[PDB]
């Protein structure tokens, strides 16, 4: 993650290592207590059986609702709703049968089932089924259940994938008729999601020079949809120090606008997290993208002091 | 919903009602079993205490990993990492104190703790904590952890919010300078996400007529970014029956492309679900949007024969 | 409430009457059970003592926080913080002393205090101190803890109190030089808080004619602050049917804007409730206001079908 | 805070920490009292059951009144009225079922129910359910049930959001057409709410210099509504030391007037608290407002001698 240190790296296997350490410590503790391994095995199996029964009860409770979306969300099939509510029915049934066998056999069952159902219903009604923020974040990053993922893939598929391949040609054509601009598209990634319309307001050293040859193409029923890129001059000590195609990442603006609107259910901490996730996902996409043949550079910064023109000049000279 | 029957409606309280029924049934069962209610209370409290201890152990395991992201996700505060892993530390600490006071004092604590830690470690190591698809979907829709949410908000914020307010003026200008175009933007929402770049390549009856005057505005460091719309003619039995500003929703293309790129981690079924969610979110946004003063229409359709021209004509003649 | 039937009337004494009925029924039930009145009195006094002790504990818990705002919110006085946390200290102390005396005397106390403290701490930590929506609404309306109250009083104090007294003069001056406008200012109160800028868009029968003589006045450091009122023509059957000074209530727009922004913590149901409360409060203000000498009329409507021009014409002719 | 030390900061978790300390102390006390923990659990559960029954009775009493507003506040749905009076009916019903199962079955239910109903009726009839001032303030600030909140959002939405973006242009125009006015709007926030209409009547050193070009725009059915600002000169020891666009915050006047009108139900202490809350809310709004690109300053002051001119000059020379 060379963009900015504030970008979090993907979660690793620290939880599994801590779980292994905990398992070893618990085995050592059980050994020290002197309790026989048979009692430990029996009670552990009973605990796992109770967990499976709770899973079944919660799955039935969730099925009560999911059967209302059977046609809209599950193609009108009960089997798919069951599979979504409680995982694979075969595995769940096997585990439930084993639980019943090893509970009724190993040193009442209807009372235990009633108690577990009462506890599960209490958790459901009191809203105790909530998941911790870290668990939610891990699940979303694993399954890519993030707005930033879609925003990055739309920025690449919709704009970069169609602009980077035909950027050096435009820059050349511009140079032949004029200008000493670089041969890359520079994208600004403010982690604060500011994204002003005119760069001069962000830093008066950014001075617009002129446009590149517009790129026209049919897009989703829009005839001759136009892509335009502006050439900007970076000044140092009052004179010209650079000239480049510079632009802000548009999706970040959307993120900022999603935090303002209440209907979006989007907060400012969520805004920062999703901005950093967008930057990381975009960096990941461009690395394995044949379109980005070194034709683009990403500049991510966290506004503390500094100068945006200085950032661009440092990324240009170096 | 109104866009299409296949659009799922937001989840309700069916699970809570099922939980209440289950709680009543369990209470009746315990009443009929003739067991001491005080024993029932003791064992329910013990079960909840065991759940709290398991939560603590899993939170420690997750903290072992989150502490590696203390400076990138939590701004260097150990309090924030603990809060993310264990929820509100005050509430969890109080629950742990109660669980210890009651388990260590009601009719060995260390052995139970070791067994619970062993079970939690086994669940973590073997990956048994995975949420069911329905639970993940409910969590994502409650917290809006979905790509479609961001895509819809980007479409409204970046395109519609700037186009619709200044749409009637362009239509009037074109009508004075040129046929009888319907004064509304008709947005096509193919749920299959099969968005061709040319409508005439989808259904021959739809034919490109002309283009509205371009709308230019500054956007995120790009000077005079141009938005263009296209007026099409609807050939009913070979004769122009109506004209409208027609276009597909661009974000759906991304959903189709994300389902084609492996690095996106996006499935076809996930693509369809996110398309339906995008349509629902866009409808909700435009319902409360002051910009949509009857300035746009959403046309959601699913191809089972089917003719897009008939859909557009039906939504026009209305 | 002649404005609109949807405007809720102020809460009455239904709760007190229901409480009296409940008290009578409970006395009848106690009489039927045959239990002696002395036991009832003793246990009722003990229950009230427990309630007082819980109040004291919650007050101490709240004091732990309020002492942090002693200087900012309580003028640096501990007595005021105590008075705010637990009401009048004299009454609270007397009730606590009576509780102690009638608990230790009437057929352990430290154990009971420990149990009550545990319960109060559990309620505080688990967030069980929440108040029901109806109770919150009643408390806010009693104490006028509503945004609509302030908005109505600002609309009256800031605009109407300075405009209505000098409205007939402006209308006269306008008529002498021209126009057959009425002699009152008509204010639109959409309960949906739509409030478009141009009335013609709301209903094309509303046609602006010309302005009234602007009213200038120094206001909070603004020299020659200007108040302008627009004259509008109401058409019926294509011809002129009325002419009046017509305008929307500006605060409603703010309410609508408060529901859009997430930082406002304002929902759409809150928007409707506060719009109706604003209308009721404004109606109450004008009735007892010498400034409103029949110089203004309020038109509140709920957009279902109907015509705003028809509403204004009906309020004019009748 | 930064505007003024007297501005209270938002309430934190001090009450929860105090509750946790109290819970620990009560657990230690019960441990030292040598009482059966099972008895402690039984009696705690009984106390919570009694609280739930009291909640049910009070909810019935409040429902008796709310059913009169079923069509004006709850759209004719008895479910909504019940939900408002009793919270989530499913959760409350489950809690009631548990309370009945445990009170009627643990070591007479009807007599306790009658006693609890009698106590609740006595509390309702005698008005003993009044929340303490600190609790009411915390609830109002958590739910933003305050007039100052609406006043601040109206000030930002109606005036600043439309003035600041188009403020530098007017200042530049005046500078070209006329002295060296500071390029920022300086807003005075007198916490005493003593807002005179003329600054020169407050401190002679502040003297009216000129007016900026008027800014006209359509607003809620009013054509060409004009916003005007005034440039003042700051006479330090009789010589112009600085110039700025200065003005009081108009809403504070309303707060002063509301404290003068009896029908407003607004007190002087409430006025001061709401003024401080208004300043805090305005600061928070402008912190995250993209319009405030260093285009305004908030000057909050309290008169203990004191000179406004010195305050303005100090905030200018900075
Ligand atoms: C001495 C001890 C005494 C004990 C005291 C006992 C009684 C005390 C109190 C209260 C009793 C409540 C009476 C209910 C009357 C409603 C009848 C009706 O008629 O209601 C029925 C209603 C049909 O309506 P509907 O057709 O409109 O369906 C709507 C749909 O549900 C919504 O779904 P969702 O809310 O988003 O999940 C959707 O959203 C909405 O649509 P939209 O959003 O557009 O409005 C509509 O479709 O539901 C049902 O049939 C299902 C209910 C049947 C199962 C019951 C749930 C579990 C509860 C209790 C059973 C266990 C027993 C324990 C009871 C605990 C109490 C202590
Ligand atoms: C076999 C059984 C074993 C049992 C297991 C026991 C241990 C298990 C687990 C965890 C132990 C936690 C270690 C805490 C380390 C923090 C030290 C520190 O150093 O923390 C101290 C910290 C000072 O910091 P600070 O100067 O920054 O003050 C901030 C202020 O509080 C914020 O106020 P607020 O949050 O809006 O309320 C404000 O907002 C913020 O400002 P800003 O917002 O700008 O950031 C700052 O001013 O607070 C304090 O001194 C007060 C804390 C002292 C009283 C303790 C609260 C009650 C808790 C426990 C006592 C009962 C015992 C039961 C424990 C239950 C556990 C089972
Ligand atoms: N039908 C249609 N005609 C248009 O002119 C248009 N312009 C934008 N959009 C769509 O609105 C949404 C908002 O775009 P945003 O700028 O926030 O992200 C955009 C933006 O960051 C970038 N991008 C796309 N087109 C341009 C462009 N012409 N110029 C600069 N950047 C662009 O790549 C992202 C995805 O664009 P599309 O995925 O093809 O559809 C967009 C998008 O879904 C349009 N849709
Ligand atoms: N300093 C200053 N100069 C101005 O030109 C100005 N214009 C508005 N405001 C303040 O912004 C806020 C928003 O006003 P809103 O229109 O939403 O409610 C306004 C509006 O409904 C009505 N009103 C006040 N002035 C006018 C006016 N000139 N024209 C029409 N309606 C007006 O009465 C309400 C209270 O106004 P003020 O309480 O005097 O201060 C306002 C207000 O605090 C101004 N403040
Ligand atoms: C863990 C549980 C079982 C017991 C914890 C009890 C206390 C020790 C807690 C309760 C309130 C906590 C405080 C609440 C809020 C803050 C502010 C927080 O802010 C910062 O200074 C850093 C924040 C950041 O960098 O984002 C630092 C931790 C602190 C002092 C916390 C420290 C620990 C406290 C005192
Ligand atoms: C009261 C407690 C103790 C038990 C209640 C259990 C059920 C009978 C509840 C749970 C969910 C409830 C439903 C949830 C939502 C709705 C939608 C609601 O919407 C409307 O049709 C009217 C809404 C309006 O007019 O605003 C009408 C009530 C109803 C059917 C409710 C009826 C009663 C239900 C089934
Ligand atoms: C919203 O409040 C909750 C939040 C959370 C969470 O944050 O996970 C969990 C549970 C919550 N409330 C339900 C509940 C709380 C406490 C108890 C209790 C008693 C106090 C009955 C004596 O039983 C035993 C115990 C040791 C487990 C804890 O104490 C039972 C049930
Ligand atoms: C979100 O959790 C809560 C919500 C609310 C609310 O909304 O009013 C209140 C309480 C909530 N949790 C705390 C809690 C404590 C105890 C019980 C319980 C047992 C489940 C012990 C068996 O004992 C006392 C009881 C019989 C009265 C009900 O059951 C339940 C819950």
């Amino acid at each position: 993650s060379s963009l900015h240190p504030s970008i979090p790296c993907p979660r690793g296997h620290g939880a599994q290592k801590a779980a292994l350490v905990l398992l070893s410590a618990c085995l050592v503790t059980l050994w020290g207590l002197g309790e026989p391994p048979e009692h430990t095995l029996r009670y552990l199996v009973l605990h796992l059986a109770s967990l499976q029964l709770g899973l079944l009860l919660n799955g039935v409770c969730s099925l009560a609702e999911e059967l209302r979306h059977i046609h809209s969300r599950y193609r009108g099939s009960y089997w798919r709703t069951v599979r979504a509510c409680l995982g694979c029915p075969l595995r769940r049934g096997a585990l439930l049968l084993l639980s019943i066998y090893f509970y009724y056999s190993l040193p009442p069952f209807t009372w235990m089932l009633a108690l577990l159902g009462l506890s599960q219903a209490l958790n459901i009604l009191l809203g105790l089924k909530g998941l911790a923020p870290a668990e939610i974040s891990a699940v979303c990053e694993k399954g890519n259940f993030n707005v930033a993922h879609g925003l990055a893939w739309s920025y690449y598929i919709g704009y970069l994938r169609l602009i980077l391949p035909e950027l050096q040609a435009r820059i050349r054509t511009y140079n032949q008729h004029y200008g000493a601009v670089s041969q890359r598209l520079y994208i600004l990634l403010p982690l604060d999601c500011g994204v002003p319309d005119n760069l001069s307001m962000a830093d008066p050293n950014i001075r617009f020079l002129d446009k590149l040859p517009q790129q026209t193409g049919d897009r989703a029923g829009i005839k001759d949809r136009v892509y335009s890129n502006s050439i900007y001059e970076l000044l140092e000590n009052g004179q010209r120090a650079g000239t480049c195609v510079l632009e802000y990442a548009t999706p970040l603006q959307t993120l900022f606008a999603m935090s303002q609107y209440s209907q979006a259910g989007f907060s400012r901490e969520d805004r920062l997290e999703q901005a950093k996730l967008f930057c990381r996902t975009l960096e990941d996409i461009l690395a394995d993208a044949p379109e980005s043949q070194n034709n683009c550079r990403l500049i991510a910064y966290q506004e503390p002091s500094f100068s945006l023109s200085q950032e661009v000049l440092r990324h240009l000279r170096q």
